[PDB]
């Protein structure tokens, strides 16, 4: 009776490599089971990334439709960072970026037409965060969006 219908999306738009020692065939990979248990979601195909160049990742957008109580979503986003692993495929795990999904909850929440054709309250947030080996080997630019469709329909 108090659960809401939400749609969340993440777009790992680009990676600007800095101090990875060598050119890599790159894929970014992540899981966030609070939206539903699943094998890791990955960008695809692997793309070449070389020192000091910004590369846009293919298949980098995913949306997630789920129902939960607003406090559960707020607590999970506050407590559990989304960890995005940067892998070199051939495979080596080069680094991880820790994204604090609660940053979007501090964004202005306004009434929008939602992606499903129904009204919603919408928030969005974009930033760049470092991908940590130990050292900072790359920067990941991303955007997240949260649609709140209100109480689950009867």
């Amino acid at each position: 009776p108090t659960s809401h219908h939400f749609c969340f999306s993440i777009d790992l738009r680009s990676i600007h490599a800095l101090e990875i020692g060598f050119p890599i065939n790159c894929i970014l990979r992540y899981s966030y089971p609070f939206f539903g248990s699943a094998a890791p979601i990955m960008t695809n195909p692997p793309v070449e990334v070389r020192k000091n160049m910004e590369v846009f990742l293919p298949q980098s957008y995913c949306a997630f439709d789920f129902a939960t109580m607003p406090h559960q979503l707020q607590d999970t986003f506050l407590r559990i960072p989304l960890l995005v692993e940067l892998w070199h495929k051939d495979d080596l795990l080069l680094g991880i970026a820790r994204i604090q999904l609660s940053n979007i909850l501090s964004s202005e929440k306004t009434r929008f037409l939602g992606s499903n054709g129904e009204q919603c309250w919408r928030q969005t947030y974009s930033e760049s965060v470092p991908v940590i080996a130990n050292n900072r080997i790359a920067d990941l630019s991303y955007t997240v969006t949260l649609e709140d469709y209100g109480l689950v329909k009867m």
